[PDB]
C-alpha cells in the first residue's frame, strides 16, 4: 500500500540518513518526502505504544510530530523485509541553509536573526516533547522559502533528552563540543548550545570557525567577516569551553543581539521574494 498511496519523483539525496525522493500523497497532492532506510544500517532501535520494534529515528519523530512547529513532521511510516520507508513532509519551494549559504554567503544579521530564533523555537520544542537532535547544522535545517519558515530534519543521530551525562555520539564532529573531544563526555543541552554557537557563526561569517580538533579544544573564535559586537559575544558565550559557563536557552533568546526578531513572513518578503 506503500506503492499505491504515494507517487514518486526524484531522489533529493542520500547519505548517512539513507535515501530521500521527492513525493505526493495521491489521497490530496501534498508533496511529501520519501526516507528510505536498510535495517542493516540501522544500529539504534526502540520501541512504540503498543510496541513494535521500529528503528529509535521513528519514537523521536513521533515524540515531536503532534502539532505544528520548526519540525519537519513525520506523516506515516512503513515496515519492508529489509527497510523502513518513513512519510515526511516537504515545503515546496524549498532550500536546504546549507545550499543557501553556499549561494549567498554570509548573511546579514537581520536574517541570520530571524532564522537563528525559528532553529532555537525549533530546539526548544524537541526538548519539551523529550528529544535530543544532537546534528543541528546547516545542512540538517530547511527554508520553506515562500512562507520564511525553517524546519529541522534528521533525527537519525537523535536521542531521548536526559539529565545525564551521554557517552555516545554520531552526530557532526565539526559543531560536536570540546567536551567530546577531549573526554567523549557531553550533557544534551549544553552540547546543543555550543552546536547553535557553531551554526549562528555560520551564518554570519559564511562558514564554520573550526575545522581541527586542536581547534575547538582551543576555542579561540576568530572573525573573517565583519559581525556587530552583541552578535560576537553571544557566538563567544555560545561557544564557551566550559558548558556550564554556556547560555541557557533563555538567556540566548533574552540575549540583546536577539531583540526585535521579524516573523517569518516578513523575512521572506524582505530577503527571500
Ligand atoms: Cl525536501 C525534504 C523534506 C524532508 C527531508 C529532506 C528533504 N531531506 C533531505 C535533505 C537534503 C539536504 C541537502 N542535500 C540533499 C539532502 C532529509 C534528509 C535526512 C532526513 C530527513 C530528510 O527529510
Amino acid at each position: 500500500p506503500l506503492e499505491s498511496q504515494y507517487q514518486v519523483g526524484p531522489l533529493l539525496g542520500s547519505g548517512g540518513f539513507g535515501s530521500v525522493y521527492s513525493g505526493i500523497r495521491v489521497s490530496d497532492n501534498l508533496p511529501v518526502a520519501i526516507k528510505h532506510v536498510e535495517k542493516d544500517r540501522i544500529s539504534d532501535w526502540g520501541e512504540l505504544p503498543n510496541g513494535t520494534r521500529v528503528p529509535m529515528e521513528v519514537v523521536l519523530l513521533k515524540k515531536v510530530s503532534s502539532g505544528f512547529s520548526g519540525v519537519i513532521r513525520l506523516l506515516d511510516w512503513f515496515e519492508r523485509p529489509d527497510s523502513f520507508v518513513l512519510i515526511l513532509e516537504r515545503p515546496e519551494p524549498v532550500q536546504d541553509l546549507f545550499d543557501f549559504i553556499t549561494e549567498r554567503g554570509a548573511l546579514q544579521e537581520e536574517l541570520a536573526r530571524s532564522f537563528f530564533w525559528q532553529v532555537l523555537e525549533a530546539v526548544r520544542h524537541c526538548h519539551n516533547c523529550g528529544v535530543l537532535h544532537r546534528d543541528i547544522k546547516d545542512e540538517n535545517i530547511l527554508i520553506d522559502l515562500n512562507r520564511g519558515e525553517l524546519k529541522l530534519i534528521d533525527f537519525g543521530s537523535g536521542a531521548l533528552l536526559k539529565d545525564t551525562v551521554y557517552t555516545d555520539f554520531d552526530g557532526t564532529r565539526v559543531y560536536s563540543p570540546p567536551e567530546w573531544i577531549r573526554y567523549h563526555r557531553y550533557h544534551g543541552r549544553s552540547a546543543a548550545v555550543w552546536s547553535l554557537g557553531i551554526l549562528l557563526y555560520d551564518m554570519v561569517c559564511g562558514d564554520i570557525p573550526f575545522e581541527h580538533d586542536e581547534e575547538i579544544i582551543r576555542g579561540q573564535v576568530f572573525f573573517r567577516q565583519r559581525v556587530s559586537s552583541e552578535c560576537q559575544h553571544l557566538i563567544r558565550w555560545c561557544l564557551a569551553l566550559r558548558p556550564s559557563d554556556r547560555p541557557t536557552f533563555e538567556e540566548i533568546q533574552n540575549h540583546p543581539w536577539m531583540q526585535d526578531v521579524l516573523l517569518p513572513q516578513e523575512t521572506a518578503e524582505i530577503h527571500l521574494h
